[PDB]
């Protein structure tokens, strides 16, 4: 009947990380945390305070062919986890490098901090130099091994420090008198950093001013979205250190569907190239990302939504097939459950119930409205 989540308040996200530094803990821990209420689901809907979170399955080692560019194209922004005793490997550098050519957001989270030869600063300064990637952190550890017991905020300038391995009784306080000018080092280096970004800013940090914090998380979230900086974090996922703030960052930095480029497309009756931006009153277009088996409903087809909105049992076109589908029953798959709706908006992720001649790269779209949509790049 009304659309519960607003575009401003989707994160469609996908979790990009080598199976050495710890992919499925992650995913795992993520995906317990966004489920509140072995087979991997293709993309799962979860929320976390008040936002919708769409949690889209990525390759854990690296692709090569086009499958990789597709899921680039479904999801918004990332989460880059990193190993923090090896820092960026070659392997990292190539998904990293594909992930910036489809201009994709990212934050860094620094995983096993806990974990002996873990260095942090180790691991930041490898974004540098191997990647030329603009990284800087938002946050600082505190301890490292076997001492690692907290997470520093360097916007607010307070402290979590865990007393267990399960993410309970987190006390909040101020940063300890031991690590503070390290604190505020670092968090100088983040606002000139980001005052780099943005001229007005530029201007008002060279000239002594001072910069706000609601005007410094904003300054982060532009810088991020045009995928010319990204925010560090730490943490440990499998011991349950510094997840929910990583996914505080989720919602703090990376893009709702608003704030990335229109998908671009070829208008089939005037032959030249369109966009459909997300706007639940344009025409539906969508792109179909994976066909699962289920073994309760069968055959679920997955799709992301750009433009319109889609309702259960109707009629759209395969533009890349070149036919009529039936769109029966609509779900969504979360951790724990599985929901039926009747509606899916702009911006949002679902699978359909037994699609007949759908494959992943096709384009779903309005009968009357067709358009290929841009799922592999246009030739050149
Ligand atoms: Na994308």
């Amino acid at each position: 009947m009304a659309r519960e989540f607003s575009l401003e308040k989707t994160r469609n996200i996908g979790i990009m990380a080598h199976v050495d530094a710890g992919k499925t803990t992650t995913t795992e821990r993520i995906l317990y945390y966004t489920g509140k209420i072995t087979i991997t689901s293709a993309a799962t809907t979860a929320q976390w305070k008040g936002y919708r979170v769409n949690i889209i399955d990525t390759p854990g080692h690296v692709d090569f062919t086009i499958e990789v560019q597709r899921s680039l194209r479904v999801l918004d922004g990332a989460v880059t986890v990193l190993d923090s005793q090896s820092g960026v490997e070659p392997q990292t550098e190539t998904v990293w490098r594909q992930a910036t050519e489809y201009k994709v957001p990212r934050i860094v989270f620094c995983n096993k901090m806990d974990k002996i030869g873990a260095d942090f600063f180790y691991s930041v300064e490898s974004l540098h130099d191997r990647l030329q990637a603009n990284a800087h952190p938002i946050q600082i550890p505190i301890g490292a091994e076997e001492d690692f017991t907290g997470i520093i905020d360097l916007i607010k300038m307070k402290a979590e420090i865990y007393t267990n391995d399960l993410g309970t009784d987190i006390q909040e306080t101020d940063i300890p008198e031991d690590y503070l000018e390290k604190a505020q080092e670092w968090r100088e280096k983040l606002v000139e950093a980001v005052a780099e970004t943005d001229e007005d800013l530029m201007m008002k940090y060279l000239e002594g001013e001072e910069i706000t914090e609601e005007e410094l998380v904003a300054g982060i979230r532009q810088a991020t979205i045009n995928v010319e900086f990204f925010p560090v974090l730490a943490g440990s996922a499998f011991k349950n250190k510094g997840v929910q703030l990583m996914l505080d960052a989720v919602l703090d930095y990376l893009p709702s569907p608003l704030d990335i480029d229109a998908i671009k497309g070829i208008d089939t009756k005037t032959d030249e190239e369109t966009t459909r931006p997300a706007d639940d009153e344009a025409p539906f277009a969508s792109l179909a990302f994976k066909v699962m088996t289920d073994p309760f409903v069968g055959r679920l087809t997955f799709f992301r939504v750009y433009s319109g909105v889609l309702e259960s049992g109707s009629y759209v076109l395969n533009a890349s097939k070149g036919k009529k589908e039936r769109i029966g029953r609509i779900l969504q798959m979360h951790a724990n459950t599985r929901q039926e709706i009747d509606k899916v908006y702009s911006g949002d992720i679902a699978a359909a119930v037994g699609l007949k001649d759908t494959t992943t790269g096709d384009t779903l779209c309005a009968l009357d409205a067709p358009v290929i949509l841009e799922s592999i790049e246009f030739p050149d």
